[PDB]
Parts: structure tokens; C-alpha cells; sequence
């Protein structure tokens, strides 16, 4: 086992990593912020490094710092959680030429499915079913991008393959606004990524979203974690999550798992991942891999039972995986609301300090979090500040759960989203199951 890793990162997910690394008996450096220095995992870390102030270009996004913190401590490898630099082809470059263990897959693999492109070039190779699409760059020759539109059939999207989120996109109905979507989503690119490749692909008008977890261990094992349904989403961000995804069969998760682990096996994936799809109309379609384990990991071990952050470590430290596909079983169901620091009528993000909190508990009920009663939340990170999981022997059940839990915690002193999560279990088309991704903005009428 690794005997001592810096966690790069703070908040919910660090305290996640701290208590799976306690569990194996890891020690724990938790490099922080100056704005950061009472976080919960923080506070609980064997030792603790200061990596810089608090604005995250000189923090969690400082990676001289980073691995100075590693170096200083006689650390052996870095799990990067998730955001930050955990999609940073560069850091786990530099990390592993540096000596350290990456907590995640090799460099090379992280930059193949960064590039979106190239990405489902391999997916496609694979088996893996793709979204119809250009299969390639668009260049600038209007007669070709017409062409290509006419072949997928209007409407059609096109994407940034620096990108990724669903951020920076364009909907194309005509060959009337062909050329300036191709053109406006180029420049965005390019301001924002310094890479202006875009693609193309056909345009699902009411697709859900439904990822599947993977894990391969180095010694060729790979595996599928059945499905999570993350369409509920305000501005491409995830608000609810779920697993398994309702109506998905045994035979199709069967039949779609089984070809992300083929995946896997062919690209020489090594870690946790997550392979993205819109379903429609009983099709999967391949849209993104992150390479990173993500915010909504709980719905997946609720309802399997696997501890994913310790698979991992384990993974990490030249373990195979602690269990085969066979004994892989989908038992229950699990519902994820992220809980979020914003104001209710803007959407921005609403800091401050806890003066109150009070977390829920039962049967099937996990609360997520680094927030306690006198907590300030900075300014300076993302706006969720914990999640909530429950879990029971149907969705009904796990519904219910939520439902009661959400009327537990209390968190005074600071705006939350709580009201909403409360309006969202309360909700017909929820509760019913299988919402598309517009649906939350349609209800809300943003
Ligand atoms: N191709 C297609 N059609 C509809 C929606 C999307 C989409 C939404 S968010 C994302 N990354 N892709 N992608
Ligand atoms: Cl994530």
C-alpha cells in the first residue's frame, strides 16, 4: 500500500480521499490555501502543507508548489480528486517525471480523452457507440462543412474538441447560420483553450444523460459499475444525480458496459473513469470520457457496494481490482443531491460563514461534507459545499428518504439550494423517472 499521499484538493472531495486513506492506513498531507487552513480534512490530515494564498492559480492550481508539498513530506504519490488538475495531461506528466504515483490514468491517456476528437476516433475504433458526426475536424472550406451537414441530416451541433461539459457549444438548424457557428465557436475556443478545432454532430433534441463507471487495475482487468442518470442540470452543471438510470434493462447496461470495458482494455485505461452518453429513443450515443473519479461517485457505490476511491489507491499502490464483473451486482437504488452555497433568484454563488448546521442520519443516509456549525465558505472556490446520498431497496424508497433528509439539514447563515432539492423530489416528472436534460431549465422557465 502507498505509504503517504498528498491530496490535491480541498472541500468535500478531500475529505472523501482522507477518509478512504485512513481506512487502508495511508498517511495524509493535505496541501491547502491560506483561505483554507480550517477545512474538516485539513484539521483531521497527519500533516498539512500551505501550498499558497488563496486565489487557485497560486494554490490548488500551483503545481511547482504541489509537488514541492510532496517532496518536503516524503510523499509518494498525489490523488488530484476532481477539477483542479485532475484532467491536467501536463501535471500527471510532470508529476510522474517528478517520481510521484498519479492517482489516475497515464498522462498520455488523459491527453487522448481531453482531445474530444480524437477521443471518439478510439471510442468508434473500439465499439463504443458514437454520436453521427464528422469523425474528424472541420477545416474552413464552407462547401466541405455543408456537405458534412447534409450528410448528418439538420439540426446539428458544433463542439469544441479542447472543450468539454457541454460548454461552448452551437445548435444549427440551416446552412443560414452554418458558417458564423462554426466560426463564434472556433473564436471561443481559441480564447479560451488556445485551441480552436471544432467537430461536428448530428443534434439530439431530448436526449437523457447516462454515464457509466469503469475501473481497470495494471493488470488488465476492467470493469463497468452499471449507470448513474445525471440529465437534471442547470447550465450543463449536474444538480441530481441517480443510479441506476430508470428504464435502463439488465440486458441494455449488459450491453453497454460490456463495450466500455472492451474500451478500456484496448486503450490501456488504468484507474476510475466515467464514459459519457445521451440516450434517446433506446440508443446510446457517446458523447465524452472523464479520466478523473467525479462529484456523483456515491449513487454508483451505493447501489454496488465498491468503495471507488479505495479501488484507486489500490489500483494506484499495483493491486488488482477487489472485485471481478461477476460479482458486480446492481442492488437498490441512490439519489445524489448536491447541495450549493447560491442565492435562490441568481444562481451566484452565495458565501459566508455557517452560524447553524445540523446534518441528517437514518437508515440509507449519507451526508458528504466538510461544513460545520461556525464554517466560513470562501469566495474563491466552486459553490457546492456537500452532498447528499440516500439510498433504498427501490427508487421510491430513496426518494423518501431524500424527501425526509433534506427537511433534517439545516444550514443557517448562508443561502442554499436546499428549497430547490426539496421542490425537485416533489416534482411529478421526477418522481415519475427519466427526465431529459432540458427539464429542470423548463421547469424553473430559465
Ligand atoms: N450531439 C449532441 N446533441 C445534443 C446535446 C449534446 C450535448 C449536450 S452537453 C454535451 N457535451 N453534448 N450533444
Ligand atoms: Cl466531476
Amino acid at each position: 500500500m502507498l505509504d503517504k499521499i498528498v491530496i490535491a484538493n480541498r472541500g468535500e472531495i478531500a475529505l472523501r480521499i482522507l477518509r478512504a486513506c485512513k481506512e487502508l492506513g495511508i498517511k495524509t498531507v493535505a496541501v491547502h490555501s491560506s483561505a483554507d487552513r480550517d477545512l474538516k480534512h485539513v484539521l483531521l490530515a497527519d500533516e498539512t502543507v500551505c501550498i499558497g494564498p488563496a486565489p487557485s492559480v497560486k494554490s490548488y492550481l500551483n503545481i511547482p508548489a504541489i509537488i514541492s508539498a510532496a517532496e518536503i513530506t516524503g510523499a509518494v504519490a498525489i490523488h488530484p480528486g476532481y477539477g483542479f488538475l485532475s484532467e491536467n495531461a501536463n501535471f500527471a506528466e510532470q508529476v510522474e517525471r517528478s517520481g510521484f504515483i498519479f492517482i489516475g490514468p497515464k498522462a498520455e491517456t488523459i491527453r487522448l480523452m481531453g482531445d474530444k476528437v480524437s477521443a471518439i476516433a478510439a471510442m468508434k475504433k473500439a465499439g463504443v457507440p458514437c454520436v453521427p458526426g464528422s469523425d474528424g475536424p472541420l477545416g474552413d472550406d464552407m462547401d466541405k462543412n455543408r456537405a458534412i451537414a447534409k450528410r448528418i441530416g439538420y439540426p446539428v451541433i458544433i463542439k469544441a474538441s479542447g472543450g468539454g461539459g457541454g460548454r461552448g457549444m452551437r445548435v444549427v438548424r440551416g446552412d443560414a447560420e452554418l458558417a458564423q457557428s462554426i466560426s463564434m465557436t472556433r473564436a471561443e475556443a481559441k480564447a479560451a483553450f488556445s485551441n480552436d478545432m471544432v467537430y461536428m454532430e448530428k443534434y439530439l433534441e431530448n436526449p437523457r444523460h447516462v454515464e457509466i463507471q469503469v475501473l481497470a487495475d495494471g493488470q488488465g482487468n476492467a470493469i463497468y459499475l452499471a449507470e448513474r442518470d445525471c440529465s437534471m442540470q442547470r447550465r450543463h452543471q449536474k444538480v441530481v444525480e441517480e443510479a441506476p438510470a430508470p428504464g435502463i434493462t439488465p440486458e441494455l447496461r449488459r450491453y453497454i458496459g460490456e463495450r466500455c470495458a472492451k474500451a478500456c482494455v484496448d486503450i490501456g485505461y488504468r484507474g476510475a473513469g466515467t464514459f459519457e452518453f445521451l440516450f434517446e429513443n433506446g440508443e446510446f450515443y457517446f458523447i465524452e470520457m472523464n479520466t478523473r473519479i467525479q462529484v456523483e461517485h456515491p449513487v454508483t457505490e451505493m447501489i454496488t457496494g465498491v468503495d471507488l476511491i479505495k479501488e484507486q489507491l489500490r489500483i494506484a499502490a499495483g493491486q488488482p481490482l477487489s472485485i471481478k464483473q461477476e460479482e458486480v451486482h446492481v442492488r437498490g437504488h441512490a439519489v445524489e443531491c448536491r447541495i450549493n452555497a447560491e442565492d435562490p433568484n441568481t444562481f451566484l454563488p452565495s458565501p459566508g460563514k455557517i452560524t447553524r448546521f445540523h446534518a441528517p442520519g437514518g437508515f440509507g443516509v449519507r451526508w458528504e461534507s466538510h461544513i460545520y456549525a461556525g464554517y466560513t465558505v470562501p469566495p474563491y472556490y466552486d459553490s457546492m459545499i456537500g452532498k447528499l446520498i440516500c439510498y433504498g431497496e427501490n427508487r421510491d424508497v430513496a426518494i423518501a428518504r431524500m424527501k425526509n433528509a433534506l427537511q433534517e439539514l439545516i444550514i443557517d447563515g448562508i443561502k442554499t439550494n436546499v428549497d430547490l432539492q426539496i421542490r425537485i423530489m416533489n416534482d411529478e416528472n421526477f418522481q415519475h423517472g427519466g427526465t431529459n436534460i432540458h427539464y429542470l431549465e423548463k421547469k424553473l422557465g430559465l
